[PDB]
């Protein structure tokens, strides 16, 4: 009961905007073909005595009017969604006296998958040999990781409280900041997928098909329930530190078979069993037996607190 809504014909409210004079651009943080993210310091953006880092998208040269009306709408649907604490939130934005400026929050520690792929050594396999340990203060511990989960749980309810699906919820997708709090983001004009393996060539599209449910790789439908799926693969991700989804898989006629008839991904050595068995449950090939995001959130919270 629901129709889509074109992102386009949003307003955008000029409170937002931000002299371009007032930013200084530093490194890339993201690219595509059209589009990049920098980290830029932007000056009295929030008190007119301070300095800050942030983030901006931003055009190329290369790019069209199907980019411009992209960056457009990347900066109008975040302004329809507002601020919450585990998504991107936007700062302001230059729309006039030249190229559209997106300006948000700069999140410090990059995205949550190469994040777990370097803290591997914080875990180990359950053996019976003894173990050496080393201090470090920036170790990760399963309590983390639990945190990840809810987070992005939090995260996706308030999405989908907005109706907003987000269509690409990965581990690849998800920033981390300060705090160690975790950011939902759209990665639109900050990533060359053509060079990234987990988009798949389908048909006429590039699609992260180990994140998609059935329903969306085979019948084009995406809903509320198909994000809950990929949340499901997020979890997988998690609980694995980092390991690629139907690890040794190529996405082929076989694996698409196999998804049709059932075969799921095993639990990581790492999830609590309370986390396999949401996982499980986000992956129903009935979506109307997926719980909501509503429900992860009670779920994870009841673990959470025990
Ligand atoms: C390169 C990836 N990247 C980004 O794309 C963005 C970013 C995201 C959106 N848009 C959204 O994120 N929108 C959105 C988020 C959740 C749900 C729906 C829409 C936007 F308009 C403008 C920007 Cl600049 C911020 C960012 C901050 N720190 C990073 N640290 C490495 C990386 C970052």
């Amino acid at each position: 009961n629901y129709v889509y809504i074109d992102p386009t014909q949003l307003p955008y409210d000029h409170k937002w905007e931000f002299p371009r004079n007032r930013l200084s651009f530093g490194k890339t943080l993201g690219a595509g073909a059209f589009g990049k993210v920098v980290e830029a310091t932007a000056y009295g953006l929030i008190k007119s005595d301070a300095a800050m880092t942030v983030a901006v998208k931003m055009l190329k040269p290369s790019a069209h009017l199907t980019e411009r009306e992209a960056l457009m709408s990347e900066l109008k649907v975040l302004s329809y969604l507002g601020n919450h604490m585990n998504i991107v939130n936007l700062l302001g934005a230059c729309t006039i006296g030249g190229p559209t400026l997106v300006i948000t929050e700069y999140c410090c520690y990059g995205d949550l998958l190469n994040f777990l792929r370097r803290k591997r050594d914080s875990f180990i396999c359950s053996k019976t040999s003894p173990a050496i340990m080393e201090d470090d203060e920036l170790a990760l511990d399963l309590e983390d990781l639990l945190s990840f989960s809810y987070q992005v749980a939090k995260g996706m309810a308030f999405l989908a409280s907005k109706n907003c699906i987000h269509r690409d919820l990965a581990a690849r997708n998800i920033l981390l900041t300060h705090g160690r709090i975790t950011k939902i983001c759209d990665f639109g004009l900050a990533r060359d997928i053509k060079n990234d393996s987990n988009y798949v060539v389908k048909g006429n599209a590039r699609l992260p098909v180990k994140w998609m449910a059935p329903e969306s790789i085979f019948n084009c439908v995406y809903t509320f329930e198909s994000d809950v799926w990929s949340y499901g693969i997020f979890l997988w991700e998690l609980f694995s530190l980092g390991s690629s989804p139907y690890p040794g898989m190529p996405v082929d006629s076989k694996f698409y078979k196999m998804i049709k008839e059932g075969f799921r991904m095993l639990s990581p050595e790492h999830a609590p069993a309370e986390m396999y068995d949401i996982m499980k449950t986000c992956w129903d090939a009935d979506p109307l037996k997926r719980p909501t995001f509503k429900q992860i959130v009670q779920l994870i919270e009841k673990q959470i607190s025990e």
